[PDB]
């Protein structure tokens, strides 16, 4: 039961088990990484850690290897001898990708062309049961040079891809999670995205640094005026049979359940 | 023949017959409502209101409620007491959802993550005449609470969507409707999304309100500024071969199909 | 090898064969078009042209008719007395148009609602090389007016098929093209859509006057400032193993492939 755990999820490289407890404390979730964060000639350290150093699987998800690579067979080794049951597959660009990691719970990392055009295929697959996107290795294997315009701003694919993969995750009832904020220091860019997610039906936001989860939880609870509205909103509907007016704006059913998400949120 | 009819579409809730003649002299189309504008201890009145105020079938459609509901089934028996022949269905989610409804025809309102990955295959059935999109039951069924940032804009996942629908409609050669716009005052913002709407295709703008019609109608006429440039290159046209340079742009055919469809516009 | 060639790529309308060695010499690869460039009263002369008055093969694409049209048949029959094997089709709307091509290369421009909904098809062909999209026809196609909003950005539903073509053509190894730019003074414009172009993964953006090659070469070549950062954060890696902060930015894999693909494009 990830979707229980609280939006701030954090990365820690797999080489560094010194933090894995600190990161534990920090964050709602932990991912424990054995890809991108690791060099290759620390890997086979990285695994050693994971198996030497449990932290609590159902707080825990490690990121394997990608699909037909050396390094995802030497990782799903190493992961026999520990407790974990969910991955994250980085590079997911199809089902099969997924379905042979059977019989764990699968995060598909979509975050190549390919696995943007195969999202719904992915998000489908049995053993799914979350989908995030990644802007850095799509520039990357787009052949680009940056995620981000001049202003800070997404550029164009990467804003597509992440929608994308929103209603592939929720087409298929699975969770959702949104990109890393690369930028340490930028709270003010964090908390805006974070926001932005929460908006959108996001069920979580990955953290690379334990400074940025305070910033993501505080994001994912609906400001105290978005609160007070939601309140006056659902106290006026008790009284309405129907599509009604309320400050202005036609109100029904869908825009009542924004209201009661809000409050959701800020109960939890 | 709705493809005949103004853009300006109405809905107006079927338990409210006292405003069905209005609602009709006001708007093109004018849409009777079962679905989210009636509550469900309403609904048996609605379906009764249906039968005993007919309005013009050639210029009204009826939404009924989504696909395995109870209620649809309602519906669809109270339609039968009626001389309505085209339904919206909300939530629209398969091809097979707008097949069960034929012979009549259907406008499919994509308003969910799975509607929005198979809108091509929803808009591809053979009864659909239409597609519209919800940002409303987008976001709530997302999990979100927010169609819109503070700006006002929508947000990206909204937009997202309304391309996906505007695209699989004129793919299969369907009619396109845009979205609601729920601030009823707001007809600054009623207007930019509809001059928007008109720019780039959809054939209709739904309202909520009667007072939004008149803004629709007008949004939907091209400006002076615009209508003496598709005069300008039109005429100038006539005396080109291929590909010509007209104040500093490059124009060819597709560009003098925007002009036609300018004065085609103004023309109707 | 089209891909070898630089990212500034020229139309040059088959019915103006005295322009054909300038553009030649002005281009990276010259586009002779018989298609929308040429009136239909010019195309049989546009033909003989393209016999009589021959350009590199290895630099040159001819973009013939659409799919189904008499057009393209007499392209091909004019095109069987050239040596001319890489051909782009305009309006491509499924995988079975770019595969009857064979055995030539095909540069697919999908600019309909129906291209951009079978996208992933098409690029996936066999035959097909390259993608590109077509701002104009799309809106044309719609049913619109015009592609770009008051303050000259694309409109939503552009944005969204150049993403989706973008994608389709990376998911499948093909080259990607950027659309033309049709006010041929407005430098600044192209400029800045080059530079975007390049920054996300586009191989060409393609030109209607030879004065925007050079705006266009320009543009691929990455600034001054992201050029020192890409030399500081790869010499910087050098020391490094797995993930680092550098210049308060979290650093690893993607990115450091970013630098190098700004380096690369500088050598080139
Ligand atoms: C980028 C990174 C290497 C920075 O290292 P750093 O220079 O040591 O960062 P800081 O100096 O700001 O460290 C601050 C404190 O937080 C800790 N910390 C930083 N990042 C942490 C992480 N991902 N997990 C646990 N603890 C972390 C540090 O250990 C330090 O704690 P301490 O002062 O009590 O000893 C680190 O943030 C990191 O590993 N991020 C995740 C990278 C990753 O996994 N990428 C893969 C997918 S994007
Ligand atoms: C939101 C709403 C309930 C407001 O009702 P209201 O409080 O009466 O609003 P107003 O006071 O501004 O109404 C003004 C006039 O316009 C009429 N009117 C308002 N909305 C109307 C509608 N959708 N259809 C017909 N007439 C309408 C009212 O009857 C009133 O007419 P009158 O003065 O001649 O008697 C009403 O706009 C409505 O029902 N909208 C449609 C809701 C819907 O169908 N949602 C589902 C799909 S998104
Ligand atoms: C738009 C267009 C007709 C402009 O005509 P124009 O008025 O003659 O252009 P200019 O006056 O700026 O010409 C300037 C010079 O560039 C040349 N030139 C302009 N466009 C050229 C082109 N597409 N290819 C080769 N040479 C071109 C002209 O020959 C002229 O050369 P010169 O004066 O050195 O002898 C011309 O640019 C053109 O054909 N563009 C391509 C249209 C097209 O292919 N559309 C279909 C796909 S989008
Ligand atoms: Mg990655
Ligand atoms: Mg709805
Ligand atoms: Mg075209």
């Amino acid at each position: 039961n990830l979707r229980a755990a609280g939006p701030g999820w954090l990365f820690c490289p797999a080489d560094r088990p010194e933090r894995f407890a600190k990161a534990a404390a920090a964050a709602d979730v932990v991912i424990l990484d054995l890809e991108d964060g690791v060099a290759e000639a620390q890997k086979p350290a990285a695994r050693n850690a994971l198996r030497d150093t449990p932290l609590d699987p159902e707080r825990t998800v490690v990121r394997i290897n990608a699909g037909g690579t050396a390094d995802q067979a030497r990782d799903l080794e190493a992961l026999a001898g520990t407790a974990y049951t969910t991955v994250m597959l980085p590079k997911a660009e199809s089902a099969a990708q997924v379905i042979e990691l059977a019989p764990r719970d699968v995060i598909a990392l979509v975050e190549t062309a390919r696995g943007a055009v195969c999202a719904a295929e992915i998000a489908a697959a049995d053993p799914t049961v979350g989908m995030m996107w990644g802007a850095e290795d799509l520039i990357a294997t787009l052949g680009g040079s940056s995620s981000r315009r001049a202003d800070g701003a997404y550029r164009d694919v990467a804003r597509h891809v992440r929608s994308t993969i929103l209603l592939a995750a929720s087409a298929f009832g699975r969770l959702a999670l949104d990109a890393v904020h690369l930028d340490i220091l930028d709270v003010e860019g964090l908390q805006e995205e974070a926001r932005d997610a929460a908006a959108v039906g996001f069920d979580v936001t990955v953290c690379i640094h334990p400074s940025q989860i305070p910033v993501v939880r505080k994001a994912y609870r609906p400001s105290h005026e978005k609160l007070a509205w939601a309140r006056r909103v659902l106290a006026a509907s008790r009284s309405e049979r129907g599509a009604f007016a309320f400050e202005g704006q036609m109100v029904d059913s869908p825009v009542l359940t924004h209201a009661e998400t809000m409050l959701r949120r800020a109960g939890e």
